[PDB]
């Protein structure tokens, strides 16, 4: 699993054309304002246990950046091994879970298998923007 | 090379504390309307070959958009095999000389070796984010 996070002063996606033949989640859109913003890349091999890990690395960075909005943004740049659509979809389910089991604020999962826009302000702190890997 | 491509209806970024010990280019800030915003990570070993496959398909790429304006955004981020901070500043001006041979338009690459605060509108449609590597 690879993960970008970026924490935003505002963020807003928008479904648009299908990216896969039948989306598995239905199309949207949605606006926050301060949020943690985490790319979410789903990787060939990824279970249970790198979702554990992912999910408890989102909730201790949530909690120093004192954020209490979480975006789970599907992203398929992030890896050049990707798992097939439906694992993945599995896995984001999943992280989406086991992240409201460790953090206590908003935790907004966009949907899966869709073209977006979106539109990002992201801080230029330090810690603003990171990259991690998980693997089991 | 890692190299993220996202087309945007608008970028805008700006330095703020240095990212290391003194960086190469000066602080600054700059804002544009439509262009492609190509995000750069320089892997260890990209040499002029690298260089040159790079600038061709941000340039062909930006045609097809028919976008008149490409931001080469130094990005940590898109590589676990980062070229050292000499190599990579070094292989980024190469590349912004590179496509001005090859693209008539707005070439602006942002400061390298600072945290940036930035701002992104991307657009929807399937060729808006497109990710690519390579190699030599
Ligand atoms: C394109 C851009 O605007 C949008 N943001 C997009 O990238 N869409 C991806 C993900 O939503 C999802 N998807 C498929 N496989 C994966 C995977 N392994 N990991 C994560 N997502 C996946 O399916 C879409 C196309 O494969
Ligand atoms: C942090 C964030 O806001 C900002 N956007 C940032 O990522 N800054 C990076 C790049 O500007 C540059 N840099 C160093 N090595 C490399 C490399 N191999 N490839 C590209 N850039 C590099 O040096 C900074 C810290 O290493």
């Amino acid at each position: 699993m690879r993960l970008l996070y970026l924490h935003a002063d505002r963020f807003e996606y928008k479904t648009v054309k299908p990216a896969l033949k039948n989306p598995p989640d239905p199309p949207g859109e949605a606006s926050f304002g301060e949020a943690l913003v985490v790319f979410t890349t789903v990787e060939d091999g990824d279970g249970p246990q790198t979702v554990m890990y992912a999910a408890s690395d989102i909730a201790s960075h949530s909690s120093r950046l004192k954020v209490t909005t979480v975006i789970l943004y599907p992203y398929a740049h992030l890896s050049s091994r990707l798992a097939k659509p439906m694992a993945a979809h599995k896995r984001l389910i999943e992280l989406e879970g086991a992240l409201r089991t460790k953090f206590p604020g908003h935790v907004h999962r966009a949907p899966f298998g869709w073209y977006k826009s979106f539109s990002i302000a992201c801080k230029g702190h330090p810690l603003a923007e990171l990259s991690r890997s998980f693997t089991e």
